[PDB]
């Protein structure tokens, strides 16, 4: 309906794939290349199915700081016949607060969804389902069962992935360039 909508449209039409596990279905943000993004809890395998076809995972790398405290996201290779456009020059480089973000989700469920979830607060730490997580988004918005692994968008920049809910907040994992440069 407005720029917000655009930048996100832009990301979901090109960069998501259905990702299904034995935890569910999620929206799965592609990075570059066969290299893909999802909330740790999805608990990926050998084997995942990519818009339901059976995909063999190259590499799976559950994401820790240097503190060795959880991040809640992994990073998958896909045994995938096709690239992703490459994204990374969207991903912010630090750390930092958000105004007027819009979370999109694509499942079987909930497709071209779209929510203006407003201003998005550096909260840090979260006990996040009783883990110790660190680099958590939070926005005011009642986040629902089947939005984890939508992605978080400003105008020109996708800064995260939602992890989880408490019914009046949501909370999303940082993505930082750092985590793809090759």
């Amino acid at each position: 309906m407005g720029p917000g909508f655009d930048f996100a449209q832009a990301i979901m039409k090109k960069n998501t794939v259905i990702a299904r596990t034995e935890k569910g279905e999620f929206t799965m943000l592609g990075v570059y290349d066969r290299v893909a993004v999802i909330p740790t809890h999805a608990s990926v395998g050998e084997i995942i199915y990519i818009n339901d076809v059976e995909t063999r995972v190259l590499d799976a790398c559950a994401l820790r700081d240097l503190t060795d405290t959880n991040l809640e996201i992994t990073i998958v290779k896909l045994d995938r016949n096709q690239k992703f456009r490459d994204i990374r020059h969207f991903l912010p480089r630090c750390e930092d607060d958000y105004n007027d973000a819009v979370l999109s989700v694509h499942t079987s469920k909930f497709p071209n969804m779209y929510i203006p979830v407003g201003q998005v607060t550096n909260y840090g730490f979260l006990n996040l389902g009783g883990t110790p997580t660190h680099r958590i988004l939070m926005y005011n918005f009642p986040t629902r069962a089947g939005q984890c692994g939508g992605v978080v968008t400003t105008t020109g920049k996708v800064i995260g992935i939602h992890v989880g809910g408490n019914g009046a907040q949501g909370f999303a994992a940082m993505l930082l360039h750092s985590y793809f440069t090759d």
